[PDB]
């Protein structure tokens, strides 16, 4: 019956076109409560299912500081969304799935589409879709707003995943920081948390303005500014080489 479905992405990545593209007019130009930051929500139906579609402010991040990234990042973590749309730039994609990995430790249902795909096929380029499956353990699906392709089978997966049984080792972050992370995790253990405890972990470690402070009137322990900086360059530069193999890996 009814999928609520949001599209996050990094700025620039085309995520306001494949909205356009998959909504048409059925859409709405409104704004997030209180603020005047854009909201596009729209609907559309595919095979007698309605799927509620909402973008989500463009960020190349989900830290907690610029009201974009707040915005995005509060909708995927206390929001409504059944599942999640991962737009990635198919011709500059490392941004995108750096993006992505933050999203799949949340441990949400994901659906990654490569867009402006036709562009990536005049480039030249060669991205094996199945190669990207296999790395990332996610549906991945090609698309292009510019000629539609994809579009309809972007839809298929939407409404088949949607409605299939629910990614829980992603990322090995080296021995020190999977220690804490571990250590983390069991003073967590008996609290009522709304997110799992690796993610809210490794957000805390890093310092990141709502994970940390939380973490702390929890009672985790203070981090100085060098731990928090230290460990969120670590968790970075772990997620970057990861994504740096995966695209030596799918695209030739």
């Amino acid at each position: 019956h009814m999928v609520k479905v949001a599209l996050a992405g990094c700025p620039n990545v085309g995520k306001t076109s494949l909205f356009n593209a998959l909504t048409g007019t059925k859409q709405y130009v409104a704004n997030w409560p209180g603020v005047t930051v854009e909201k596009k929500e729209g609907v559309f139906t595919y095979k007698g299912y309605t799927i509620n579609l909402i973008d989500l402010p463009g960020t190349y991040s989900l830290g907690y500081s610029s009201i974009d990234e707040k915005i995005a990042r509060d909708y995927l973590l206390k929001g409504d969304a059944d599942l999640v749309i991962l737009v990635a730039d198919s011709v500059n994609p490392e941004q995108s799935l750096y993006l992505l990995l933050e999203i799949l430790e949340m441990e949400k249902k994901v659906i990654l589409a490569m867009t402006a795909i036709d562009e990536a096929k005049k480039t030249g380029m060669k991205i094996d879709r199945y190669e990207l499956q296999k790395h990332l353990g996610i549906p991945v699906v090609f698309t292009s707003s510019v000629t539609g392709e994809g579009l309809e089978e972007l839809k298929e997966k939407i409404v088949e995943y949607a409605q299939k049984n629910t990614h829980r080792m992603i990322l090995d972050y080296g021995e020190k920081v999977e220690s804490e992370i571990k250590k983390v995790e069991n003073f967590l253990r008996d609290k009522k948390l709304r997110i799992n405890p690796r993610y809210f972990a490794l957000k805390y470690l890093s310092g990141d303005p709502e994970f940390y402070s939380e973490g702390v009137k929890l009672g985790l322990p203070e981090l100085s500014e060098e731990e928090r900086i230290g460990y969120r360059l670590l968790i970075a530069k772990r997620k970057r080489e990861y994504v740096e193999n995966v695209v030596k890996e799918a695209f030739a």
